[PDB]
């Protein structure tokens, strides 16, 4: 079973990439599950929606009162060093508020790291219906 542990906002730094302070030490964490539109790699560029997500995921650590990050049960680090959680906010999954928002879809799925995909897909599928941002 997965658990929710405590952190602290350092700095959003994308819609789907924050730097938090775990268990005391700071670390850069990529949200599981999902991708949102690229904003700082030279292929591809600036994609559309990228922005957006960017402000939308930004917003919602900053205001926050509570943090909490949940490992699952896989690997908890991806190649580059980054921790792979899903992260709330005030008890709200930011991973599933984009996807419902139609500013990230349903990515980067292992079998080891996937237990709220089915929930995730049900959100992307409201949001496609909706014809939201990127699905619009
Ligand atoms: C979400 C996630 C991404 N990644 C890796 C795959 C991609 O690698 P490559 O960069 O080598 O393509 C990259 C996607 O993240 P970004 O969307 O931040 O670029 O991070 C994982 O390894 N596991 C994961 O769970
Ligand atoms: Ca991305």
């Amino acid at each position: 079973k997965l658990h929710k542990e405590p952190a602290t906002l350092i700095k959003a730094i994308d819609g789907d990439t924050v730097k938090l302070m775990y268990k005391g030490q700071p670390m850069t964490f990529r949200l599981l599950l999902v991708d949102t539109p690229e904003t700082k790699h030279p292929k591809k560029g600036v994609e559309k929606y990228g922005p957006e997500a960017s402000a939308f995921t930004k917003k919602m650590v900053e205001n926050a009162k509570k943090i909490e990050v949940e490992f699952d049960k896989g690997q908890r680090t991806d190649k580059y060093g980054r921790g792979l959680a899903y992260i709330y906010a005030d008890g709200k999954m930011v991973n599933e508020a984009l996807v419902r928002q139609g500013l990230a879809k349903v990515a980067y799925v292992y079998k080891t790291n996937n237990t709220h995909e089915q929930h995730l897909r049900k959100s992307e599928a409201q949001a496609k219906k909706e014809k939201l941002n990127i699905w619009s």
